[PDB]
């Protein structure tokens, strides 16, 4: 991915009634489903769609329907959009008619108005031992690990029908990159490269599975990208003792592209055959893409790495390693509306 477009211009899709409810109805917006007030949209209308995790500052003219969910976040009063279920209808996000945004009248469908509207992403406080000291910015020559959501890739999901995809269990921790470029080998979080300390959990996991010595061994300019999970990391959903790294991507720094999935488990073999114990995120059966966004979301729920807990979702990586996305489990999101 790259740059989250929390507020976008979109078109109302199919609009369907909600049984038992007379003042509301269900509106499809790309792969999302959203409860709207009767009489705000007809199919094909333009509107501003705010995704879940949007933080929308308090405003009684533009957002008067958001006033009974007002909280404090970073010192600002405002509303965090989260997954909900109204009259049995799953509802995600906020969809508002163009007439409430005259200043956006000239924007086109697909335009990102996040910064025009002052929208920010709500996020939990990060863990104490995953903050360490910084050596410098996240490397400009390594890609970051954000994935776009399948709900937003409707044209791309059939463009890629017939294509094949590696299917991996999405693990709930924090992103972690261990990389080599020539003489230097570094450990990063999701946003910063980190200097080694006794307490830093990223370095401690990297030392414990000898992935620094493994990168020296392989003698290539590679970024090993994976998730650090376990105790004291985003609630430790997998019920693990301690912390550990689970790989999900390898980035070829020199060719500035990701290793394809088969190239990646070959290297994970090789690393382990040589005593460098780097685990991988659980791998499921490949998928030959012939599906709708809603059918893909149906795959998302299921067993996690711990086969006794229900997983955050799945990540799909095309076998050429050049088109990837996540499908997050709505069951998971509904279970966790309180985090
Ligand atoms: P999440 O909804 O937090 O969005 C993307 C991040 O998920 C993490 N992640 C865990 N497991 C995976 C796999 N298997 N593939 C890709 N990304 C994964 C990363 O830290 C992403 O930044």
């Amino acid at each position: 991915m790259g740059v989250r477009k929390l507020a976008t211009i979109r078109t109302a899709g199919e609009i369907t009634p909600i049984a038992g409810a007379e003042a509301i109805e269900c509106c499809h917006v790309d792969g999302w489903t959203c409860v709207i007030k009767k009489g705000e949209f007809k199919q094909g209308d333009r509107g501003v769609y705010f995704e879940i995790d949007s933080f929308i500052k308090e405003d009684n003219d533009r957002y008067p329907m958001l006033s009974k969910q007002v909280i404090d976040y970073e010192g600002q009063r405002g509303t965090r959009l989260r997954t909900a279920r109204l009259r049995g209808q799953l509802s995600q996000g906020l969809f508002l008619p163009m007439d409430r945004f005259p200043e956006l009248a000239s924007n086109q469908v697909g335009d990102d108005v996040t910064e025009i509207l002052g929208i920010t992403k709500w996020e939990p406080p990060i863990s104490t031992n995953l903050s360490g000291e910084i050596l410098g910015e996240f490397p400009t020559f390594i890609s970051k690990t954000d994935q776009e959501r399948v709900q937003n890739l409707i044209p791309q999901i059939e463009e890629n029908k017939g294509q094949k995809f590696e299917v991996t269990v999405k693990l709930a921790g924090s992103s972690m990159t261990v990389y080599r470029k020539d003489d230097h080998i570094g450990v990063c979080g999701r946003n910063w490269e980190l200097r080694e300390t006794a307490t830093n959990a990223q370095w401690h996991a990297a030392r414990r599975n000898k992935m620094i010595e493994g990168l020296q061994f392989l003698n290539r300019n590679l970024a090993l990208q994976g998730e650090i999970i376990g105790e004291s990391i985003q609630g430790n959903l997998e019920k693990l003792k301690g912390q550990d790294f689970y790989l999900f991507d390898i980035y070829d720094i020199d060719k500035a592209q990701y290793l394809t999935p088969i190239e990646r488990q070959s290297l994970v073999k090789q690393l382990n055959d040589n005593g460098f114990t780097v685990k991988h995120v659980p791998i499921l059966d490949d998928l030959e893409l012939n599906h709708t966004a809603e059918q893909i979301l149906a795959m998302a729920d299921g067993p996690s790495l711990n086969k006794n807990v229900k997983r955050e979702g799945l990540v799909f990586k095309r076998l050429d390693g050049k088109f990837s996305f996540k499908a997050i489990s709505n069951a998971y999101l509904e279970k966790h509306k309180d985090r």
